[PDB]
């Protein structure tokens, strides 16, 4: 978790962390390009205090007024289907449709919720065009007022592009008051000079300082019954979106976030890291196995693969360390199913093969042992048929053609696997074998789930815990080792299985 | 308790959580959708101090001429019986009822309690309709002023919606005005301009705009004896109940609640939580049995249980452990009733039965031992019929068909059960059973309840404690086997019973 | 990573640091010396507050009055095609080139994005000259006025130098408002007192003197409907590029970006750095040969060289240690590919057999061994060959002429490497050469990549790892050191290899 392991980590996590951060930035970058600009018009205001002034600008006798001068209860919009249609348009550099009404009267419909009835403008030519409030589409033309079912519309200069899309909104001149007085802004910049900085922001940059100019002289005119410096005009930069903090936000919201998700993702696994995290509880690792990109054996596949490397690395270690053991019978158990356990005790038995050694390989997995749906095999006459006392030691092995060494699979699924194992046929087998062999290799079910491996370790020499690299914690390599003691059984070590080639030591070579 | 241990927690507790944050959030969106909604109505006044003018607007002198004015001693509201019966009333769209009485005069009752005399209105049409005061009810008619029992009442435009209710209450002037003053509200912001924001709160929102017109124009007309800029308009969104913050006040209140209820749950239980926790005491704990979701034996009902294969490991643990005890007798002792001890003890008897050795279960628990009721009985010559000397060897043991094992019951209740135990045919049974089978199991009453356990575990070679996962705590337990140690009993170690698949290692395999 | 160590780097750095240091700096003195200097002028005005005139002196009614009078919506600007032309034609001393417009009118095209419509002037002569605005060069003279295609522009005493290129750009006119508004300034030094001090700065020096002469005397006669006490003068000295602390910020970046990227790169590497990191861990370092400068053996190509009297000193500390080893067999493996074993078991067998004893060079890496390809070879009959039991002792060891020792080849590559060094044919062949040879020197891959090594070295009485100097970790060595006692080998210690003259204590002697 060290500022190594962090940067180490993160360069492991480079694909996520620079995936999220630039679908973050992409999103950001498409908002502030399609975000509708807004411009800022000012103006300054003269006068000889200015403290009730900045309330009576704002009031609705000033703004009300300017309302009722250029119709600002009467709405347009360009329609765009989409929610980003509007700025799609501005981007292809598409002149934005507006069109002018003087004179708009809905039927006044007007109800509790729809306050604010709404009817859309179809433009077909230049002079005339059609509006459809719920289907009843009537034709009209500019100039001419239409005045049908209470609809009093009087358009005029209507733009240019046919076949566009104008929703309408009559709302109401008190809402047409609050959205204005929202937009609009008074200061003072001396704290008792005359000076008032007027400022209307909007999309429409031709419109607010219209709006602006008409606040202005309204306020001018009502005050006597004052001195407009200079009238306003629009800057022709948007003032929002902020493109650029836009961006930096979305940076730093994204590696922020990816951060916090590569620790949390930290924080999650509790699998085995390295074999020193069970070499801390005591724990001998007798081989890494690193995992194969790779139904024949690996080890005849492939002789040359890393992971029938770390095997045979494994084969040296082992054969030192089982010098001195009490007979040549090796116990071989996963941490858990998925451990990699057969894969590890075939092919680990083919590597001992071809040095020229008699191997036998006995599934004593009587509950779901596939080695011999791994072989090729004779299912009849397996290992449970023979403790059952329905079979000879001889029609139960076998000739793996590719390892070349003997086996023994289970045989059919009995119904009582540790009863089985139990009877004293096991221990003649065995005695047998290790006469008639040189390594036996007995594979194992886990003992947290069964006691099976318990029951066959206490005539194996040596036995070995196999875990799979993330999968099986050390709570569980513990606790099995703990639970072999007290069953009378010496796990002797263990051998940490499938583990990724970032850990691995083990590299080509040749 | 760590950050680990709370995340784990709360995911297994992720149902209480979700169920009580979610409840607590249901209550706060149908009170947010129940709470009836208050408008807020402004005006600005204008003048050329201010100081005196916010503490004459608030006077009896100013309000109480608005309430003689509108009538607002004059309370309306349409009935529903429940509290929230508005708020659905609302939600379903329906309008709600209104009506005008210009002239009211109930019977002046005006007493000490009920100074506010009530009476209920119902409306038949639109042209007539009655009220009920206390029983009698009188029809009358808008317009037409009724006269009777001192009840003169004129309303006119009466509501459209007929057989609704109406409760009337003709409240006195000085609440008619302190409700007013509550709902009214004056400040400056400009602390010397004549700047007035005043506001008026309550839900009818046409009713706030009239009123808060007729204070303004009161408070001009007795100023003359000051401007109204704007006069008052109300804003259409409601300021209360404020939905957003409601909400998220329901959901950290709910989650809050949550965290401190959990907290209150984990630091309530006391029970043991892990073989861990016996094992920091020196205690082997031999065996964590898992919680059979399932009156026969559970080893010869379902042999592929879990709880039977944690059973089989262990047999084998004990296999191991037992070498080297003076004698073949196991004494299994339960930490408290209700642990599971006879289970346990039929279970690893049966289990060690079909390995192929004999055994024996005598049942020494001569209080309330029911082994006899359940694995099929001849209640008579029972142990206790043997101790008295009124039996022989032969005529008390059995045999369970199903666990095929040999099997000793109680008996009859003794009076004296311990006293029994003490004569030496105990001992002589158990000497030639040594003898004549190979694993006796004695099952024992709690040694924390009678001292049984510890005369009989005199003469057994093993000695084991069963503890329930989270009913025992590890301070029975530990008093147990120290109680034990006293009377020269050595107990070899614990089995952990019961406990939650949740907690156990044991899956299924196969 | 102490302050004596940092000093030590530094100076190992120092080309580094003062290479960066160096290019910062030169940077910063080109764009000191290329940065268009910005000229500031000041005036003074006098009035009897002066809050309101801040802000009426800025306002666009004073200011535009001025562009409207200096025609300072027309732009001119010198063309210099890189972005420093006009920083180096002004080192070179240029007059830089300035012409007069009294009246200039675009077609006024005046887009969208493109409101500035843009033309270039190519002078020709001091009197006639052509513009090109898109293609169509007009040919114009000084005086006349010019009216084709909607161009109307009015140049007069039109510069000097023919062959020029202006840009002019009729900039709108809020725009020539709100740069003329960026670059002016007032404040008021008194707080109180009619004192205006007005700055404006530019780069044209006597443009920017008209320009605040224009904007005082447009402000005095707009107040007159004030007193200028000393009309606008520039003050030579630039006021920006600020060279000096230009260049001393270049100084501090390079400096403070060569010490976070030292750092970066000492936090970077991980390698070996010294004998005692080795011997800490308790690996026994018997040599650290520094690196050679410098296909014949270097011992018998340069023996006077510094590698050479390090391999000599490892041959008489070896002649000690290897002294009560069992055998006479010494096994050099590599920590890693590219870590040198070969050069220095092959030298060292050189140094040891110019004393007269009888060695030989056993190349028992079977993957990727090329000595052969080094010594000068009979490829047919090595290693491998003998092994597979296709060839005698006697036909696979060869004598190396320069060396004055025996060498046996791996031979081809076989299929089965590890396979082949367990046929107890290897075991023979060491047993007959300890027999007729003092020093065996068997070189083995890394035990890292395969287990070969640990097989060879169960017949050798003394094996050494070889590390390179910061190639290989310590980590490496450890990991290795550990794998090699699994298996029963016994490193003895180490060979530290490639130390460079810096860190080498040997130095030349003679």
């Amino acid at each position: 978790i060290d500022l190594g392991r962090v940067i180490g980590e993160l360069i492991d996590h480079r694909k996520l962390i620079i995936s999220i951060t630039s679908v973050f930035t992409l999103f950001a970058i498409l908002y502030a390009l399609l975000a509708t600009p807004i411009y800022e018009t000012d103006a300054l205001i003269q006068i000889e205090q200015s403290a009730p002034e900045t309330a009576l600008l704002q009031s609705r006798m000033i703004l009300g007024k300017t309302i009722d001068d250029l119709n600002l209860q009467i709405q347009i919009e360009q329609k765009y289907f989409p929610v980003i249609g509007r700025g799609l348009a501005r981007l292809m550099g598409e002149k934005p449709g507006n069109i002018d009404i003087t004179r708009l009267y809905l039927p006044d419909s007007d109800d509790i919720s729809n306050n604010t009835p709404s009817i859309i403008l179809t433009v077909k030519d230049k002079e005339n065009y059609s509006i459809n409030s719920d289907g009843i589409q009537l034709n009209g033309v500019v100039g001419t007022l239409l005045n049908e079912k209470g609809i009093s519309l009087l358009v005029n200069e209507i733009d240019a592009k046919p076949g566009d899309q104008f929703v309408i909104t009559q709302l109401p001149r008190l809402k047409a008051i609050s959205d204005l007085l929202k937009s609009f802004s008074v200061a003072d910049l001396g704290k008792d000079t005359g000076m008032l900085t007027l400022t209307l922001t909007g999309d429409n940059p031709k419109r607010i300082s219209h709006i602006l100019d008409s606040i202005s002289q309204n306020y001018l005119a009502q005050n006597i019954a004052v001195r407009i410096i200079d009238n306003a005009v629009t800057d022709p930069n948007p003032v929002r979106p902020k493109k650029t903090i836009i961006i930096v936000i979305g940076v730093v919201l994204g590696l922020i976030v990816s951060v916090v998700l590569v620790l949390f993702q930290v924080f999650l696994r509790r699998g085995i890291e390295s074999p020193e995290q069970l070499e801390e509880i005591g724990i001998n690792v007798y081989a890494s196995i690193p995992i194969s990109e790779w139904d024949t054996l690996l080890a005849v596949g492939n002789p040359a693969d890393l992971a029938v490397e770390a095997i045979r690395g494994l084969r040296t270690s082992l054969h030192f360390a089982m010098m001195e053991a009490k007979n040549n019978v090796l116990m071989i158990s996963g941490a858990s199913p998925s451990a990699g356990m057969t894969f590890i005790s075939s092919n680990l038995a083919a590597t001992i093969a071809i040095t020229g050694k008699k191997v036998l390989f006995i599934d004593a997995d009587l509950r779901k042992g596939y080695a011999h749906k791994m072989f090729g095999h004779k299912n009849d006459k397996g290992l449970s048929e023979f403790l059952s006392g329905q079979a000879a030691a001889e029609m139960i092995i076998d000739k793996v053609e590719g390892g070349g060494f003997d086996y023994i699979g289970r045989g059919q699924i009995p119904p009582n696997p540790a009863e089985l194992l139990m009877h004293p046929r096991f221990e003649q087998l065995l005695n047998w074998a290790s006469q008639n062999y040189d390594l036996i290799i007995i594979d194992t079910p886990p003992i947290l789930a069964v006691t099976d491996a318990a029951i066959i370790g206490r005539y194996a020499g040596t036995c070995l815990l196999v875990a799979r690299f993330e999968k099986n914690t050390v709570k569980e390599i513990d606790v099995s080792m703990k639970r072999f003691e007290q069953s009378g059984v010496v796990v002797k070590g263990c051998i940490l299985n499938g583990v990724v080639k970032k850990a691995s030591s083990y590299y080509r070579y040749g």
